[PDB]
């Protein structure tokens, strides 16, 4: 009863019952108000906090995401200048290796002519030798 | 005045002056603390208002800067795997260029042996043929 | 015969048949001239084939060249396109905070609006007690 | 040998022996000659021709990796250029909004102030009122 916590039992209860309650209850009005905002208030500020919170949980997150991609990307970019080293390596070898194998197919072709003049001579010198081989056998 | 808005104006008169002011004055203070609590509730929930379309605002900020940077370490990705395929691709040819050179290697030093053998039988041939030569040369 | 008479004895010529003293003497001269024609053509390609090789070797050099440079060039603009790049980076949210205290301006001048409004509002009221105070007291005085 | 295919075999049997080897020789000696000369040029034609490819190889090959480092590059110039362009941009729109930013700030200091002045404004009103209170319920 909130007129009770306004007026002495007394005082109270000299007054006529279309008074008293009609103060009970304009007062309990405001009372319930008073209560009724600050419930309300108790209740907001709790969700909005709460709400708050988890909003503030994912930026802190997705910017721990931010820092690890940019820690990737910078070491992205040093395996580039890595492997840029050994493709240019690899390119510098293989070109000094192609011309090695060039070298040898002209070698090869070198003595492939070389054989065949030598077998040209051969067959001359057997040709020769019969011819004097021949002269000779008709003596004897 | 407050009490005359509670109770009417005839029964209000009937009231002790002293009663009256301590309903007067408790009104009053009642109103004045539910007044004081709309003001406070109503500041909190503005303010809190912002803050959370603040950190939303940051959260959008960091999403959008993560997204970026991935699309930068992508683009890294892309060439590091373009890169990797060249390098096997050469490699491949490298071992490819080193085989041959062991094979040519081979193929020459076979090469050498029938050189010397065909300048062998080339040899024979000759102090054949000067041999058949001398004895015709001493006939006529 | 020109030159079948420093193989030979004018005796040992003469009895010669024609036919074979000509073919002798041809074939002879051929050979001279030959000789005479393959360290010719021996000495003069070795001198034009070092100056292709002096040329070849000189178009080698400047295109290597080039390359060390464009090279050098094109290493040195990637990194100052990544320090730009890196400068947009840094500019853009440093701007983006600043958009930030713009939404935040607008809010704190919404808010004073509302503030001035309730704050003349409450002005209202009192002007409008005090006047039913001095009226009341007007009648009784 | 050598004089078998300069004489056809007919022609060369009225040659007396003496002769014939004086020829014979002769002739050998020089196709020696020429066959070593032959020899020779032919080895280091062959060993100059394969010196050149080489380098042209090598020069194709220059060649092909400017083009490609060109094409690359060639980009790049017009980038940073435009990169700067935009950089300068940004910080034209900093001191923009530096400037609001410092603009607001000192706006909002006056909005401070007229609140100051409303809330004593109204501490009077309620003086006078609280005045015209004590007047009315004493007298």
């Amino acid at each position: 009863a909130v007129l009770q916590q306004v007026l002495e039992r007394t005082e109270l209860n000299k007054l006529p019952k279309s008074v008293q309650n009609k103060l009970e209850k304009f007062l309990a009005d405001q009372q319930s108000e008073i209560d009724g905002l600050k419930g309300r208030h108790e209740k907001f500020k709790v969700e909005s906090e709460q709400q708050y919170f988890e909003i503030e949980k994912r930026l802190s997150h997705s910017q721990e995401r931010l820092v690890n991609e940019t820690r990737e990307c910078q070491s992205l970019r040093l395996e580039l200048e890595k492997l840029n080293n050994q493709l240019k390596a690899l390119t510098e070898k293989n070109k000094e290796l192609e011309i090695a194998q060039d070298r040898n197919i002209a070698i090869q072709s070198q003595f492939t002519r070389t054989k065949e003049e030598l077998e040209a001579e051969k067959r001359d010198l057997i040709r020769t030798n019969e011819r004097l081989s021949q002269e000779l056998e008709y003596l004897t």
